[PDB]
């Protein structure tokens, strides 16, 4: 079965903090939290390094909930014809779904299906179907948690498992797992997709978690995105789950995320304007 | 001096052709020349390959125009650090100018400062300034040669030194001369741009180069690129450049450069009927009196 959803929104950790320190959590949850987002998304690319306890106690402190996106590395990646290095991806995304489950969480988002990144070539059949396979376990561990998992659907540049909604929904064809939904980003299907709205009208209510990333990741109305074609569809399937606001800027950097996703301007630098303008942007659009 | 520019349309090789072979540099000449090109933009990544005597004559029995790109790559990135690296991305851009000037071309353009792929961190000063000195030292042995270079700004994906035309034009102004133009492609810009029209208003007579590119690189108008808005915005500057229709498809690929650009997907496989779509696509839109 699948675990509960309901429509929220969220900011990304990167809005606010680079790291996930005492003071580095505490900024991003009180950033969120000020500017009146529902939860706080945390970029747990090294689950291991976040300290569950202090994490509890701030989002009590300022009452927010939490769900949880990470990439993988190479070192991680569950496509790799390595068996060695599909267990590390296997172990890591346990690790996951074991800190998300300790902070009471219900969502795993994001590029958990392979290493975030440069690809040197195109996916074997071999790499697909190692990924596939790892969603399927990774699917039946969270299940066991009360935890959905959402496979974001990002650029070329950052996999060559899936650039569109439609190969996403196809991938997730295969995984078939009830707790398995597709993740889109506005950001990326701004790349790849043939219009804002072909891909959610597909995915039906197999979109579980979506990303809300102007063109060149910014401020929100500054871009090129079509926002107004892309919330008429999430209108039209009756969307109900998870809306993250997510933008970077060279201003805010984790050196394991903002180097791979070639953050080289400052598109921003006050944190708090940028994240209430997002959510205002949002929930005008709902 | 600059050198002369007139108001063209062409197709990047890459539509027709994955390397420049007798056979391949026909099919893409013949392609170009059958859709009704006014030029096709030969990629020149590796300079050493091209039969130039060949490809004259293929020119001119085709009655067809050449304008060339290519991007550098880690053992000739100009923004090295080591003195070695950018001594072989000198070279490789002298021979480049070498060919397009024997086949009396006018036009250098793409990713002509820097390895064009994945930076591992953003670009240091020196990076920069390295960059800047080698395309002082490219455009001043173009201009003896009739070439202008037109500096291709690429998204942050495949560049860190460029990403917006605004950036492109404090670049250049760094360069410092008259036969180097910046170069805006419409895919790079629907990443980067604050909109497709502030970039071309900015650039003005410095716009010496144009790719037309879909969001994804496939059938124009399929995509997310506001056309509408880009070619308001060159019909305003009264832009009178070279215009390229630049396509990548798994379908053909270029080894040097299809993995670079991560082109995972086959949107295409017909290119004489992406050709011909896309060139009627320019046309409407140079023409299109709004
Ligand atoms: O869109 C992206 C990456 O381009 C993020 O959503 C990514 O999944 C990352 O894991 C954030 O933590
Ligand atoms: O836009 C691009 C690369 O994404 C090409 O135009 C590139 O500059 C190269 O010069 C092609 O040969
Ligand atoms: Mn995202
Ligand atoms: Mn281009």
């Amino acid at each position: 079965m699948a675990f509960p959803k309901r429509l929220e929104i969220g900011g990304h950790a990167l809005v606010w903090s680079g790291d996930w320190s005492a003071a580095g959590a505490r900024k991003a949850i009180a950033g969120a939290a000020r500017a009146g987002f529902d939860y706080i998304e945390i970029a747990l690319l090294d689950p291991w390094q976040i300290d569950v306890a202090l994490t509890k106690d701030l989002l009590q402190e300022y009452n927010l909930r939490a769900h949880a996106s990470l990439g993988l590395s190479a070192a991680t990646d569950v496509t790799s014809t390595d068996p060695a290095i599909v267990a590390k991806g296997d172990e890591l995304l346990r690790k996951a779904t074991d800190v998300l489950y300790a902070l009471g969480g219900s969502e795993l988002c994001g590029v958990i299906y392979c290493a975030l990144g440069k690809y040197p070539g195109p996916a074997s059949r071999e790499n697909r179907a190692n990924s596939v396979a790892a969603m399927q376990r990774l699917a039946d561990y969270a299940a066991d948690k009360g935890i959905n998992i959402d496979l974001e659907v990002v650029n070329r540049y950052e996999t060559n498992i899936m650039n569109t909604g439609l190969e996403g929904l196809a991938f997730l064809d295969e995984v078939n797992r009830p707790n398995a939904f597709l993740h889109l980003d506005t950001y990326h299907m701004n790349i790849e997709e043939n219009g804002m709205a072909k891909s959610v009208l597909a995915a039906g209510d197999r979109l579980g978690y979506v990303h809300i990333g102007e063109s060149h990741r910014g401020y929100l109305g500054t871009g090129n995105v079509d926002f107004a074609s892309f919330f008429a569809a999430l209108k039209q399937i009756d969307y109900r789950g998870p809306i993250t606001f997510e933008s970077f800027s060279s201003e805010i950097v984790d050196p394991k995320l903002s180097n791979t996703l070639c953050v080289w301007r400052n598109l921003w630098h006050d944190s708090d304007d940028l994240a209430g303008k997002a959510l205002e942007f949002i929930k005008q659009r709902l």
